[PDB]
């Protein structure tokens, strides 16, 4: 035998319903811009396997962002084209301006809208309650759409989400490990940042879905509310589930492997022990208090759970009190 099969539990079937040049990039034909267009003003990053600018648009003088994209295996080029184009206008989506070859080397460039961004290592501080609140509705927002329109984001991390505070507008970029949802498929584990990387990533469940990127969320959650960054700070792969075990029990964790037929490494099976839930109130302290509620802590616990199919969809989750007000606010 193996592991059981899964579901996504919403929008199961959403890219089955499209036509399939929706979700076959492999099949994608690039239109590609003019590269004159734009000159590149000056560097902003230099991640994993992109290279970002700053760019000026001359024929409208409009700041722009160019990513050199440069993977090393060249069928996510198409994919993050695809999906940039099928998300494009979306709630809270950075919105893709331009494809173009960059005249240097002819490799490809996506040109992207300006965000005025402030890092969250400056940000995270300054928040009260309710800018946690209203900026993980935004990014509710963007889950919901994305989701909704058949693709998992994958790699949802405080430098993902481009926040430009001074207009409280909020952008979900890099879309680089995003995946088109088929149920049934059996997807890669090694997506995502250590630190947010669902439990079904850390077992090698392979037929995951959508929640992965809830659980990504609570992370980041946690990690405001609480002003612990990260909240689960795994020195390697099984240090992150350990860590995650020592928080929600092991209890629940072999439960969860058990309803899949999980094959657990004996060795890690013997680390991992047998550690109690704490409960949430523990991470509570005079310095966080006040961005800690009833609300916020029902929350929190109903995106942190080990059984994928169990956390709060994006919709759940923007109907969750913790949001009430915020709700009211537009
Ligand atoms: O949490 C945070 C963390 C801040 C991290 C700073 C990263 C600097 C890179 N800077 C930009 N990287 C982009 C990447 C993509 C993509 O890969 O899709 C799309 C758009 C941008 C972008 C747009 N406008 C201004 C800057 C950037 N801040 O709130
Ligand atoms: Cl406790
Ligand atoms: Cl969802």
């Amino acid at each position: 035998s193996g592991p059981v099969p899964s579901r996504a539990r919403v929008y199961t079937d959403v890219n089955t319903h499209r036509p399939r040049e929706y979700w076959d990039y492999e099949s994608h034909v690039v239109e590609w811009g003019n590269q004159d267009d734009y000159q590149l003003v000056r560097k902003l990053g230099r991640g994993k396997y992109s290279e970002v600018f700053e760019a000026i648009n001359i024929t409208n003088n409009e700041k722009v962002v160019v990513k050199i994209l440069k993977p090393v295996k060249k069928k996510k080029i198409k994919r993050e084209i695809k999906i940039l184009e099928n998300l494009r206008g979306g709630p809270n989506i950075i919105t893709l301006a331009d494809i173009v070859k960059d005249p240097v080397s002819r490799t490809p460039a996506l040109v992207f809208e300006h965000v005025n961004n402030t890092d969250f290592k400056q940000l995270y501080q300054t928040l009260t309650d309710y800018d946690i609140r209203f900026y993980m509705y935004e990014i509710l927002k963007a889950l919901d759409y994305c989701h909704s329109m058949g693709i998992m984001h994958r790699d949802v991390k405080p430098h993902n989400v481009m926040i430009d505070h001074e207009h409280r507008k909020l952008r979900l970029i890099d879309w680089g490990l995003a995946e088109f949802y088929h149920p049934g498929q059996e997807y890669n584990v090694r997506v995502a940042s250590r630190y947010f990387k669902g439990p079904e990533l850390l077992v090698d469940y392979q037929m995951y879905d959508y929640s992965l990127d809830m659980w990504s969320l609570g992370c980041m959650l946690a990690s405001m509310i609480f002003r612990k960054e990260p909240f689960f700070h795994g020195h390697d792969n099984y240090d992150q589930l350990v860590r995650i075990a020592k928080v929600l029990g092991t209890e629940d964790l072999y439960d969860y492997i058990d309803k899949y037929n999980i094959e657990l490494d004996p060795r890690f099976n013997d680390i991992l022990g047998r550690h109690s839930r704490k409960r949430w109130e523990r991470f509570v302290h005079s310095e966080n208090q006040h961005l800690v509620s009833p609300e916020a802590l029902d929350f929190l616990d109903k995106l942190l759970r080990y059984d994928h199919q169990s956390r709060l969809t994006a919709r759940e989750a923007m109907e969750h009190p913790y949001f009430y007000t915020v709700v009211k606010d537009q």
